[PDB]
């Protein structure tokens, strides 16, 4: 029985292959046939390209020695090379034209989510080119999702020496017979199959699939449309920052580029943003994912007033100094959200734009109390119920599991009624103890929300709610201003507390407003609908946040 | 007497100051005198300028009711303005000219270090323009340094309103009379001359820091050029990853740009880099600045092997991984030089530019054991001295505080010859138990080292001197390879062990390798001479690194 998947790079996991770009120049060119690939393989084990590709010599050591079989194989077939014939410009164009092979790839996700070991077999070089860092990038994108990556250059043997495959099988700790090898090239894949190694000769993906799926007895093909990558939270960087003397903000960060700052509702946590996280890395951006105030690994002080929103955003700036940032782009969820549109209308300078999902922007009404406010929406009621410090705490602390396993959950599924919730005496009195898991959620997505939420409980993250006065009285000194930075409003449709609606008025005070919406999406936007959520972000910072 | 110095922005602490721009755009464009200058002052405290200083507005929302004012006043003066007249274009162009006024800087920063209580006291405004990060940057360098910083569209209060000055003192937690506060608007100066504060009109800054000299008696003018700003371990952020179950990588992180990676030597810390922190990252670079493995909040495993070059080479380029960046600059000082110039060799791909201080790159000589070269060489005996585990462990860890203060010390200072170390029985065999603290040394930075290394101790870091044979036998496989990609190479004309001349031959294994001296420094580089250590590498990263 099998349990061990091994792919090539070069026409296998990444195309269009390297190989066919030497006889496509030979084409383009009118070149003899199989001049250039003639050049590539010239002196064979002892030649040029394998002290390459067994790590001998660099990339760009290679280039003068591969130029030098070109004219000796020029010489042979009596005719001549171009006068602007560059082996470093053909080299360059094939390397930034070959791409991740998406359904290969996806493949290798589903069998490893099976059980499967998997790796990586390439032979490859040692690259410094000016422009290593396409390849670099596309190594690292796809090295992420295997067990093992097995470069010949980095172990000094090469296909298809059988060395190689011994080695392949005491990293992979398994028998031949375990184990499937994809290759396009037929000399490469014959070692494996030698000693009993089902092997796969790919030319065209597909049949590659069809004989993958018989051999392994798990579909492949045809498959349904899979889930953003997710987050491991051991493998990520974690992040500590002191705000103030008895306050520091925990994050997590992944890529490089412009600064994006993922700002969590309640009762969140970074891993609110996990389906987020690697694609907007992928994207090109820095992302720092926080644990907002009063959440996972950040301080959760006692007091009411420490969660008013103008120190939740002053806060928030001493961050950004401290980090050396003069700038990040702010995108939150709910609480996060609210935060968010603060950050753009008192701090404009530090916001490079701002997007929200689901929490619309709404002036402070002055001829109003924001208790009043409140009370005039039905669905607002538990916002009410928060308000009394202690019994919320109670009630959500009682059974972790229970408490996240009854809010995490999407629009057809829901367990809670958001109106008489004071009436009724709490948000779980009508729901059961033991609530079925979500098809948003895994037992183990759950239990990292247990974990966090035991450190501090809910008395940091309720007491968010509990600054309505001070809040209406800070928000009422922005009355005057307009938010004129780029900014994006994301609605969900079946949201039923931040309901599309509330957001129709917001381009009288965002007059430049940029919009998304997601259908048959609930309240927990990003966990909800992850492929779409990332779809619009990306969109929206590709073309009003820079790059 | 005097315990507090407040700053204004414009004409103070920034020039060219941005109400100049008002007159110079008049003369420029041949407008009737004060045109400008009376727009903007148009209505006084009920006018669109106060309105805009006390953040009932924001910039942008500005713009056009400075323009309609404009239009108002050439009306009153019976003349015209040009129909290419842009009021955003002379403001744009005004705040990018506007940079910090460095001898002032310099007077708050030595007020400060004498125990001062510093402030920047200022009329802003809520800057939402397209090129506000410029801005936004400035204030991030300035605010820095400064106990307060106090702007009036933040505290919806305005200078000369006596309500900012009462707020002023309040924050100060200081009576009128123990403050100094320095205007370049006299009208501005007269509600803090009236509470009986000591006031400074501020034209030309060499008159200003006489008066504020006189008036504080302390040496301001003409004082010794100062050291580049360090760093204060709890004010920056801590970064984590786990490279694999046992070993997990601590960082500090500052600033944004392209990823400039730290590595320090023996027996040093991510701290020995604490003059470049800030200076690589206000140059425009994401500074990492490591704990290297077996040193502060990183793990330091038992084994010997743990710490061969193989091995800590693959573990930076999974800390890359795990971080998301597909490169970095890798900047090494001693055995961080020797790491940075192997991660060049056998990851080329993952490094954007390799620099190395006083760590020549020389090739393995596949002819002579290790041990046989460290020998050849008198100064290279402290190094068979480390090899016996346990023995230097003993030394070093009996004092701490004896062992940082003997080790780090200046070229004219030294307590330690390194030649005859195993014969002699030790390092500080004749040193003294109470050692001289250096010049390049505070007691309170020593004290630093001494608790990073209560830890963990000499083990891990003595056992990157263990693996000489490993090494050697790793090194001897890239005897074929060039270095290519940018690479610096910066000696230390006194530095005694690793020697300017060591590093001669560099260049035919590194063709296109760059050059950088100091004179009069010894092996403590980055602590030696900050200030040219900064001028070299930020000179270097901006022409061959990016930006
Ligand atoms: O379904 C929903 C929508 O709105 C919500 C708002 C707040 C909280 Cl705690 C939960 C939900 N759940
Ligand atoms: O003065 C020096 C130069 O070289 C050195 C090399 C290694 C160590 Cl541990 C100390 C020093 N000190």
């Amino acid at each position: 029985t099998l349990r061990a998947a091994v792919f090539d790079l070069d026409g296998v996991l990444a195309l269009p292959a390297v190989f066919g770009v030497l006889g496509r120049t030979e084409e383009a060119l009118a070149l003899p046939r199989g001049l250039l690939n003639d050049a590539f393989q010239k002196g064979g084990p002892e030649g040029a390209t394998t002290r390459l590709m067994k790590g001998e010599i660099t990339l760009s050591q290679w280039i003068p020695l591969m130029e030098e079989n070109c004219r000796k194989c020029s010489e042979t077939a009596k005719v001549c090379l171009p006068k602007n014939f560059s082996i470093k410009e053909i080299f360059d164009k094939a390397i930034s034209a070959r791409k991740i092979n998406r359904p290969m790839l996806q493949a290798a996700l589903m069998l490893r989510k099976k059980g499967f070991t998997t790796a990586i077999l390439t032979n490859t070089w040692l690259d410094d080119r000016a422009e290593r860092d396409g390849l670099a990038q596309l190594m690292c994108e796809l090295k992420m999702h295997f067990d093992f990556l097995i470069e010949s250059c980095q172990v000094g043997m090469v296909k298809p020496e059988p060395q190689i495959y011994k080695f392949l099988l005491d990293t992979l700790k398994a028998s031949p017979s375990e184990v499937v090898f994809l290759d396009d090239i037929g000399a490469n894949l014959k070692p494996a199959r030698d000693l009993g190694m089902v092997t796969i000769l790919v030319q065209d993906t597909d049949t590659a699939l069809k004989e993958l799926e018989k051999v392994t007895g798990i579909q492949l093909l045809n498959t349904p449309a899979p889930l953003p990558t997710s987050c491991n939270p051991s493998d990520m960087s974690h992040g500590y920052v002191t705000v103030k003397p008895r306050v520091r903000l925990h994050f997590v960060e992944l890529g490089s580029g412009p600064a994006v700052c993922l700002c969590h509702g309640f009762p969140e946590s970074w891993y609110s943003w996990r389906y987020q996280i690697p694609a907007l890395a992928q994207a090109g951006y820095r992302v720092l994912a926080m644990d907002m105030k009063g959440y996972g690994e950040s301080s959760a002080p006692p007091e009411i007033e420490e969660y008013c929103m103008e120190v939740l955003c002053k806060e928030m700036v001493t961050f950004l100094d401290k980090l050396g940032l003069s700038q990040a782009v702010f995108i939150g969820h709910d609480w996060g959200g609210m935060l968010v549109w603060y950050m753009a209308l008192f701090y404009p300078e530090r916001v490079r734009a701002v997007a929200s999902l689901n929490t619309p922007f709404i002036p402070a009404n002055p001829n109003m109390s924001p208790l009043e406010s409140i009370k005039a929406n039905p669905v607002f009621d538990y916002q009410l119920y928060f308000q009394e410090p202690g019994v919320a705490e109670a009630e959500l602390e009682q059974n972790l599991s229970r408490t996240f396993k009854s809010l995490f959950r999407a629009s057809d599924e829901s367990v809670l009624s958001m109106h008489k919730v004071c009436e009724a005496g709490g948000l779980f009195v009508n729901s059961p103890e033991e609530p079925s898991l979500s098809r948003m959620v895994t037992e183990e997505e759950i239990q990292f929300y247990v974990q966090q939420f035991k450190k501090s409980g809910f008395r940091g993250p309720l007491n968010w709610y509990r600054n309505m006065e001070r809040n209406w009285k800070w928000a009422c000194k922005s009355l005057g201003r307009k938010i004129l930075i780029p900014a994006l409003m994301v609605t969900a449709e079946k949201d039923f507390v931040l309901v599309p609606q509330m957001s129709q008025h917001m381009e009288d005070w965002i007059p430049h407003l940029k919009r998304g919406h997601i259908e048959d999406c609930g309240h927990w936007t990003q966990m909800d609908k992850p492929t779409e959520v990332n779809q619009i972000l990306i969109k929206w910072l590709d073309s009003d946040a820079r790059n």
